[PDB]
């Protein structure tokens, strides 16, 4: 399984792109207990804002930079060896990434906001043509989440 996880406004707008989601709690815990066990493909961009492995789950750095090198992440030069690596894949970055992978993924999970975020980057279009609703959560408002929330599972329409 190919999954999408992403975050992003009533206009697709990403928020903060690239970054653990710090500023979102409720999302860095659903990334956290969706990724644990598992394998976190991300651009390089996004691993460069962590700066280091995520630990229990496989960490592998999309990029094409020759002398890239970290303990405990596995590299990958092209999109093509994203549908090479086993067990349950998650797909986090990214704008262009994303664009790659929507057409490729079996599935998204999609944090979504009644709000505003600031950024110029962008989620690829999604309709019911394509995807439905295997699951959909409101996000628990608190101090710490202020900004209204949806948790979606979508799974691509097959047959």
């Amino acid at each position: 399984t190919l999954s999408i996880i992403v975050a992003h406004d009533k206009q697709r707008v990403i928020g903060y792109q690239n970054q653990l989601p710090w500023h979102l709690p409720n999302d860095l815990k659903h990334i956290k207990q969706l990724t644990t066990g598992n394998t976190l493909v991300m651009a390089r961009k996004t691993f460069e804002s962590i700066g280091k492995p995520l630990p229990n789950r496989r960490n592998v750095v999309l990029t094409n930079q020759a002398s890239f090198h970290h303990e405990g992440v596995d590299v990958i030069n092209s999109l093509d060896e994203i549908k090479e690596l086993s067990g349950h894949v998650f797909i986090f970055g990214g704008q262009t990434l994303y664009e790659a992978m929507i057409d490729q993924v079996d599935d998204m999970y999609i944090t979504v906001i009644d709000g505003k975020f600031q950024g110029d980057t962008f989620f690829p279009p999604y309709t019911f043509e394509d995807w439905e609703v295997e699951s959909s959560v409101e996000g628990q408002l608190d101090e710490k989440n202020t900004i209204p929330h949806t948790f979606l599972h979508l799974v691509r329409r097959k047959g």
